[PDB]
């Protein structure tokens, strides 16, 4: 299996699925390094974020658990296609990159927060992460290049 993937069993349905413990991605099909990657993200901050402030909210007060619930809901909408990642990033990301549809540009290893970097470089081109935790908050990461 590709880097960081394991087999798991669905608790509701009993069907086998696959889980990546670096990106927190999960998918039903069996899963299919560069100097740099290009990613977008959607950040949901919380009261324990290193800077609990954003363009959306001068004082961010939501709990870490409430932030995770928001992230999980956004992931549901992106995967069902009801909403686009770029649309939700522009509207709801607590990062200044919201105004760029969440795009962060290209980057190398040794520039970004470690959990963010590890998830970014473990994603395949076009693939989206599950919830990724850093000192800034909780992220959904989309690798675009
Ligand atoms: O929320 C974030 C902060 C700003 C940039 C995007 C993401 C990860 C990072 O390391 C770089 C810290
Ligand atoms: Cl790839």
């Amino acid at each position: 299996l590709p880097p960081g993937w394991e087999k798991a069993m669905s608790r509701s349905s009993g069907r086998v699925y696959y889980f990546n413990h670096i990106t927190n991605a999960s998918q039903w099909e069996r899963p299919s390094e560069p100097a740099r990657v290009r990613c977008s993200h959607l950040l949901v901050k919380h009261s324990q974020s290193r800077r609990p402030s954003s363009w959306r909210q001068e004082k961010i007060t939501r709990t870490k658990e409430e932030a995770l619930e928001l992230i999980n809901g956004y992931i549901q909408k992106i995967k069902s296609g009801e909403e686009d990642f770029e649309s939700l990033a522009s509207q709801f990301s607590d990062c200044s990159s919201a105004k760029a549809r969440g795009d962060l540009g290209a980057f190398s290893r040794g520039q970004m927060q470690k959990p963010f970097e590890d998830a970014s470089f473990a994603l395949r081109t076009g693939e989206m992460s599950g919830p990724v935790f850093t000192d800034s908050g909780i992220h959904i990461i989309l690798r675009t290049e």
